[PDB]
């Protein structure tokens, strides 16, 4: 009796994604600049204030004054008092906080299935409060040549957005398909024996195992979505199933619960 842990399968979504890099930005932001040239006296902003329409922001040299082009917060200050400055040399920048947006350039060869509405996660870190749901929310109609690259928006959605700061780098995940109500377990399982693919079901009163035949349908971070004559709450070998051929005697060492029905990612 060979030794054999199983898995007591579930259906469930496994997705592919495409992996990209992007940057947190906002829609509605702008350049600070002077309206006449000279030095710079005070500087009456920091990062993260907020600003209105008309306020004044800083002073030059007489005394002449640099005033916000729109309300919102201050993203980052470009200049020292000391410097001189011009109408177009850039003091700071002004931004909304609430219409966050990610942008990411996708290579051209993936962009006609990629649509609006189509999710992602954004990630800035490993752990859960580091990752945000987002949604696709235009494609530009611009491809670069060079870079051979078109640029996609998302629109981030769901809670604790506060932690999805603009200026941040952040991995973006762009989901590309979903396999839906389908047997997943973990790869090991799957055998290949004669250029075809198997897993070992347990029958528990005879205790011995039947070789099915498999089709994989998707893999990823080492688990199988499978389609054949696989069910719901089959046991399948996970572990010692090289061992095993088709009516091979087992010990049932152990019984796992299934990879949970819910997505990957």
């Amino acid at each position: 009796r060979f030794p054999v842990i199983a898995m007591k399968v579930k259906k469930g979504i496994l997705s592919d994604y495409l992996s990209l890099n992007g940057d947190v930005d906002t829609k509605v932001k702008a350049d600070i600049f002077p309206d006449a040239v000279g030095k710079i006296t005070s500087l009456r902003i920091k990062l993260g204030a907020y600003v209105q329409k008309g306020q004044i922001v800083a002073t030059l040299d007489l005394k002449s004054p640099v005033r916000a082009p729109i309300s919102g917060y201050i993203l980052n200050i470009t200049k020292k008092i000391g410097e001189t400055v011009n109408p177009q040399s850039n003091i700071a920048v002004v931004g909304r906080i609430d219409t966050k947006q990610i942008l990411t350039y996708v290579s051209e060869k993936y962009i006609s299935n990629i649509k609006v509405g189509n999710d992602a996660i954004i990630e800035v870190g490993a752990y859960s409060n580091e990752k945000f749901k987002a949604k696709v929310s235009e494609i530009s109609p611009i491809l670069d040549s060079k870079s051979r690259t078109i640029e996609v928006y998302l629109t981030p959605i769901g809670s604790n957005l506060d932690k999805l700061i603009i200026g941040m780098f952040s991995k973006i995940k762009l989901i590309t398909k979903r396999f839906k109500d389908v047997i997943k377990i973990s790869r090991e399982a799957v055998v290949e024996r004669e250029g075809k693919k198997f897993v070992f079901k347990v029958d528990l009163e005879s205790k011995s195992v039947q070789m099915l035949p498999i089709t994989v349908l998707f893999e990823i971070d080492n688990i199988v979505a499978l389609s054949g004559e696989v069910e719901e709450n089959d046991l399948i070998v996970v572990e010692g199933m090289s061992a095993l051929s088709n009516g091979s005697l087992i010990n049932l060492v152990d019984t796992k619960e299934g990879l949970s029905a819910e997505s990957n990612i």
